């Protein structure tokens, strides 16, 4: 129903992409807020997906965006651009995903953190444009 890039996004992640897609359907941006987060009260970083439909019927994953506070306003903290085969990180910059090994190590925490905050409803506040 996903496919494919140069991450190893995983099962988990398609099932939670999966359900929302059906879940609100019963080119889309979903956003996953706590609406308690603050700059200096901590909380969990907003999130922001997006996915448009291809031609032949599947879905792709467009980019994958967390954001934080750093006068305090919110910055793009880490962001997987696939659209454009870039990543980035407040420390990294810009790098390409390809065969590259700092992206790879960096999702895969991002993704697994993710999921632990979703499946324990971390965020009050999930919505579908």
């Amino acid at each position: 129903l996903f496919k494919p890039t140069h991450l190893p996004i995983s099962k988990p992640f398609h099932a939670l992409l999966a359900n929302i897609l059906s879940e609100h359907q019963a080119e889309v941006v979903m956003n996953f807020r706590d609406s308690s987060y603050s700059a200096e009260d901590g909380g969990f970083h907003p999130v922001e997906i997006a996915l448009s439909q291809s031609s032949d019927g599947q879905w792709c994953i467009e980019y994958i965006t967390d954001f934080a506070y750093v006068f305090p306003e919110l910055e793009r903290c880490l962001d997987f651009d696939f659209q454009r085969g870039d990543f980035f990180t407040a420390y990294h910059g810009w790098n390409p995903i390809v065969g590259n090994r700092d992206a790879r190590e960096l999702y895969q925490l991002w993704e697994s953190n993710f999921l632990a905050y979703v499946a324990t409803e971390a965020f009050d506040d999930i919505s579908l444009t």
